[PDB]
């Protein structure tokens, strides 16, 4: 709704280690790229293993019992996080045009949805930090039993570029609220927007060594963070593949704690008394949102077999309706892809789906000459056996499948390493619930799709990853248990 | 006490999968020494990577949607773990005189604690089966949203050989409380009393193929667990060596989950104002427990400086009076290590404590010339840089520690990669409370030692795990989330 900034002055550049902007030790910058121009925005610093190392001895002292930041009262760094949620609220439009800018993302989805969700979990968090409870255990024995909820400690914490202030958000909130350090790395194609929020983190009264971030590529300083020693925790967000090595190198450097966050092939499921049209639209948004790079995209849609046409010929219309342009204009729908990379990745399995027999509906090539643009494309007659049915594309391509029963349609959704997300749409009260045990998945949503807030626990079941991020549930990765318990002189009740 | 059957009939030997007891593919047996007399008691199966592929495709099965173990009631899964505990109070007797055959330990111990705390963990676990609750989410927009607990699946389940029914217990109550069907591999050096425990687990009526037991050697059907693409789960209890292995294979597998519970070396904290007595006995007790194979071990002994002398002379005698032999006595206090392979391990490491200038006290070598059998041994004025300081020894080797500030004493506890337990004897509740939050430790002891039941949550910080058993908190390793989200058409609170 309100007016975005073109151009704006992007000051920060460099490493956010103990509250103060520094290069890299070997002084060397990166290019990152705006997408729907294909030019460079502007350099910014490359941290490697060195940089890190500094990060996690910040992050360590900022950690050490007796510092401020571990003496603190909970409620503390509960109005830390609040008044960082005020002060994302005062800079919205500059970080939503920023992200814009960076990433590619519709300035209408920046601004109404992702920082929106960036405020909404800051806030969130700041009231948990202050109700997360342990327990007073009645054991056997003349015993006083409790459990004490204390921090992991210092939490390393990678994330992608698909949603940079989100994802950002939704990894230091919790970990924030319940009183660790952090070194985050965020994304190679989209560092700005998180050194901007780096500097609201400082301006909010956080102490020094509290946040770092580090800017750089995922197998120099990505790995160092994951490998390091002295870190006690990894959060990792991103690809399946990468997610296998966290994983082992957890197990090759001190056997820190590790929650993954992977890749999606998230099925889409309409039966036959759906609502046609709030299906077809529900379905269509729950690929094409934020140009199909979204993790739990309804990258794979099943109809039933007899409104499969009608169905089809309706998801084509908005396919070909999607508005497909520049960001920064308000009623743009779909934005360019993130980097070259990935661009030719998408219209790489384009072209697969069309050499494997699939019949391309509509779109299926570059929309114009300038940037990483493709437009809206839909497949017909795809076939489980296909690779387009099989791997994460993560672009706007949209394969349609149909099936007949009920019981083959749950075999086929769960046919696959994946386990992010799926949905149903349907009127009918025992197969909704018959669905929402059958679907091997982290979230079922029924009559909706993509709702995933600062309540609701996410993450994978199966190679879609381990752990659960948001909700309360989310707070349990940050946690450390500690049983305390004490002989007492007599036991009552 | 009753008395113990000395020569128990050994009926089972042979794997245990769905519900039948089979021989190894290959017809490969091993035997199992009676370390009391260094005598081979019998030969079990050496199941290796084919069996548990044979194993892991039972338990997938029993997990299939729509199985008897599937759709039962939760209370009746309940049900089933009570009437286990029921067969295991009928053949007390039996199962604890096997425990001691097999593994060493003394009847006393078997019978009165091992078999107690054995029957408590599957009565514990019965009842929480009805009462693992997800939660309801007053989330934002017009939704229902709410979260399953549903079992993690198949769970590979590796135990050690100090406990061995008691570590089976541990695994296999909570594991099949929430729903999850189990594969197992014990320990090489005691099969037996795991396999009896089978025979009673298909007497109380489980269905085929929720729990499978498999005997054989690490390195071949331990790894074959942890590296199994079909499985859910790993929780892992052993050295800290190994753990490394197990989070690697499961990053190199299929992203299983893990829980990993590991090594220790873990402080008692002797205060001057302590009542000597009590803490001499009770440190005396927390080393020498179990012969000293008890994963949290209070395997260092830190003394203050004012009250030094008069503990250590205490707790030399105190080691020369505990009663070493035959397990089988109603009196033996310490029985034999494992196997020749530990017994020489704890040699080796009492020969080291000398060569770097500790001081031997008491004890220091051999037992007799038949049988695993250790003297009780006590080292004085040791440091913290000797190996016997810093590495675990797990044998009846008590090293003491001098120190003379609180301050001190918390850095040279906490100066270990390993993070079990710890216990402080004081009587002061000021420092009583300043240790339970300075000691970096999974469980804290005040003014006692060993005190771990079913409602305890017990695991380790850094290097002694990853994860919690025991107590409600030993459910969540078990469960897998679902949050599961439906449009509503309006929502009032
Ligand atoms: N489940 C979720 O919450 C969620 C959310 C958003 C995106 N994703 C997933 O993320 C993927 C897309 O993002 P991506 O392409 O940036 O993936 P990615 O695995 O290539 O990179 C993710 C992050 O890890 C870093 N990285 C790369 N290699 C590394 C290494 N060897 N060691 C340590 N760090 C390394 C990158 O620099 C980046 O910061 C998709 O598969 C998508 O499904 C998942
Ligand atoms: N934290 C706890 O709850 C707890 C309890 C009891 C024992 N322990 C620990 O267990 C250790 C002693 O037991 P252990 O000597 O049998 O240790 P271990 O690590 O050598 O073996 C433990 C189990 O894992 C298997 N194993 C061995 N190598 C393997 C491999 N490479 N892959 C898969 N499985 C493998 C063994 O056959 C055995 O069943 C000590 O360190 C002790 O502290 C911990
Ligand atoms: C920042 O957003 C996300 C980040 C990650 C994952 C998912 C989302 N995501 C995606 C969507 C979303 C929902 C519905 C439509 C839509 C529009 C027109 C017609 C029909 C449906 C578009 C987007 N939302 C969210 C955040 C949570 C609730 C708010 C809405
Ligand atoms: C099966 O046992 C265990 C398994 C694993 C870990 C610890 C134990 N463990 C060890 C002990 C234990 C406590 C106190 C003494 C003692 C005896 C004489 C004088 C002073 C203390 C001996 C053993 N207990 C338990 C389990 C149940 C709690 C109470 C008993
Ligand atoms: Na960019
Ligand atoms: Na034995």
């Amino acid at each position: 709704l309100p007016s975005p900034i073109l151009n704006p002055d992007i000051p920060y550049n460099q490493l956010f280690i103990n509250n103060e902007w520094q290069d890299a030790v070997s002084k060397k910058t990166f290019p990152t790229v705006n997408p729907t121009t294909g030019e460079v925005i502007g350099h910014v610093a490359e941290g490697d293993r060195a940089d890190v190392d500094r990060a996690v001895k910040a992050a360590r002292e900022a950690f050490r019992l007796g510092s401020p930041w571990r003496r603190m009262d909970a409620s503390e760094r509960g109005r830390l996080l609040n008044r960082l949620a005020d002060l994302v609220e005062r800079d919205r439009v500059y970080l939503a045009s920023l992200e814009t800018l960076d990433n590619g993302k519709p300035f209408q989805e920046s601004y109404a949805l992702d920082l929106d969700e960036v405020i909404k979990v800051y806030r969130y968090f700041a009231g948990w930090a202050d109700k997360w409870h342990g327990k007073t255990i009645p054991m056997d024995g003349q015993h006083f039993c409790f459990t004490r909820h204390e921090p992991v400690g210092v939490c390393g914490q990678i994330i992608p570029w698909n949603f940079p202030l989100v994802m950002q958000g939704w990894k230091l909130a919790p970990a924030l609220a319940t009183g660790n350090t952090v070194v985050m790395k965020v994304a190679e194609q989209t560092p700005l927007s998180a050194l901007y929020l780096a500097s609201l983190i400082k301006e909010a009264g956080f102490p020094p060594g509290v946040v770092n971030i580090i800017t750089g590529y995922g197998p120099t300083a990505g790995a160092a963070i994951a490998q390091h020693m002295d870190v006690d925790k990894v959060a990792f967000t991103g690809s399946t593949e990468v997610g296998h090595l966290i994983q082992k190198a957890a197990g090759d450097s001190n056997l820190k704690r590790v929650t993954l966050e992977l890749g999606g092939k998230s099925p889409s499921i309409v039966l036959a008394d759906a609502d046609m049209e709030h299906a077809v639209e529900q379905c269509h948004e729950a690929l094409f949102f934020n140009m199909g790079q979204c993790c739990c995209a309804g990258s794979r849609t099943f109809v039933e077999e007899s409104i499969y046409n009608e169905f089809l010929e309706r998801t084509v219309e908005k396919a070909k309706q999607r508005k497909v342009g520049n960001p920064f204009e308000l009623d743009t729908q779909q934005g360019p892809q993130v980097d070259k990379e990935q661009f030719e990745r998408v219209l790489g399995y384009i072209q697969l789906g069309q050499k494997e027999g699939a019949k391309l509906l509509c779109g299926g090539e570059r929309f114009g000459e300038r940037g990483f643009f493709i437009k809206p494309t839909v497949f017909g007659g795809v076939q489980d056996d296909m690779r387009i049915a099989k791997e994460e594309i993560f672009g706007p391509v949209q394969p349609l499948f149909k099936f007949k029963k009920i019981e083959e349609v749950v075999e086929r959704a769960n046919n696959t390493r994946y386990g992010l997300a799926a949905a149903v749409f349907t009127r009918d009260l025992d197969k909704a619930m018959y669905f929402t045990q059958a679907l091997q998945a982290g979230t079922v949503w029924v009559n909706t799709y993509n709702i995933v807030t600062c309540h609701t626990p996410f993450g994978g079941f199966k190679e879609s990853g381990n752990g659960r991020e948001l909700g309360e549930d989310g707070l349990k990765a940050y946690t450390e248990v500690k049983t305390v318990t004490i002989k007492v002189p007599q036991k009552n009740s």
